[PDB]
């Protein structure tokens, strides 16, 4: 039991970890990451090489600090609706219950988002027997706004299948493997829905978020440096709403700002430059008055994209609301 997270070192090494969603529950940091395994499945752009099967919840009392692995919180074998692939999760707390939101493919090989419930932030969690009605695609972030309303941000293109949901019904397994394939049109936007009071469903039809440049024009499909790929995250600073996300094939975490949960959000700049390994996935959390960026890389595995490790670093906002770009391997 030794302290970790002082010089951007891996927070845990006994398992591979990715896609960290960090929260402060009960005055502690709780982290909800994917648990990477060396499944030896084929590698490709639809992500079959990411064949995760369970979640472990991690916690820290301080940063740096000892990282507690609380064991298996949820196993894919116990989720009745799920076929494969437990991808980037998140958690929320309401009225003394804890909710784990997770993307997984159903038995028709279509990504949906499910919820599982516990009395403890560390789990374990009991999955609902079906996924959230009207959910689709991947990478949920459930954000509690200051007014007590909770919103799920979600979506991912390419293997996350968001490009196959243009009409509210799945376009089929022969549909686009990437995006709309119209680079001069506006890019695909992430999704948002207000959550129900009981946290098991959406309280409205799912909305799509507009992301625009500094001149107010939509980010285009061809603009891979700035357009949404996956890993939506929401935080607030100065009353401004910050939508951050991964750009996928250009390997950035970027951010965009707006004045309400639904946007539009105006692209501002880069949160995190590219890491070791193809994927880049993060969260941003305030703990004891300091802001932290949780992220991952493939450093521990010697550069294997599907065997990752989570890390943390301090994140600096300026008073005008801009954020200083982090480069992962400099200081
Ligand atoms: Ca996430
Ligand atoms: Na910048």
């Amino acid at each position: 039991l030794v302290p970790r997270g002082s010089h951007m070192e891996p927070l845990v090494t006994h398992i591979y970890t990715a896609d960290p969603s960090a929260h402060v529950f009960d005055g502690k940091v709780y982290i909800y990451p994917s648990h990477d395994i060396d499944a030896g499945t084929p590698e490709n752009d639809m992500g079959d090489h990411f064949d995760m099967r369970d979640y472990h919840v991690l916690s820290m009392n301080s940063i740096p600090g000892e990282v507690t692995d609380h064991g298996v919180a949820l196993d894919i074998k116990d989720i009745p609706w799920a076929g494969r692939q437990l991808w980037a999760p998140d958690a929320a707390s309401k009225d003394g219950k804890y909710y784990l939101y997770f993307p997984a493919k159903d038995k028709e090989d279509i990504f949906r988002i499910g919820v599982a419930v516990s009395d403890s932030p560390a789990g374990p969690f009991k999955p609902e027997s079906e996924p959230i009605k009207g959910s689709y695609s991947i990478d949920p972030a459930v954000f509690k706004d200051d007014d007590g309303k909770y919103y799920m941000y979600f979506g991912g293109i390419w293997g996350g299948q968001l490009q196959r949901w243009t009409t509210g019904e799945y376009a089929g397994h022969d549909a686009s493997k990437t995006d709309l394939e119209q680079d001069d049109a506006p890019a695909i936007g992430p999704r948002i829905a207000l959550m129900s009071d009981d946290m098991l469903s959406f309280a409205e039809p799912v909305k799509e978020i507009s992301i625009v440049d500094e001149q107010g024009n939509p980010i285009l499909g061809g603009d891979h440096d700035r357009r949404f790929f996956e890993a939506a995250w929401m935080h607030k600073y100065n009353g401004t709403y910050y939508l951050s996300y991964s750009t996928g094939d250009t390997h950035y975490i970027v951010y965009a700002t707006g004045d309400n949960p639904y946007g539009p959000f105006t692209y501002r700049g880069v949160i995190l430059n590219p890491v070791i390994g193809w994927t880049n996935h993060h969260s941003i959390v305030e703990f004891n008055g300091k802001w932290y960026l949780f992220y991952h890389d493939s450093s521990l595995s010697g550069g294997k994209t599907h065997l990752r490790c989570i890390k943390v670093t301090e994140l600096t906002h300026n008073a005008d609301g801009t954020i200083e770009t982090i480069s992962p391997y400099i200081e």
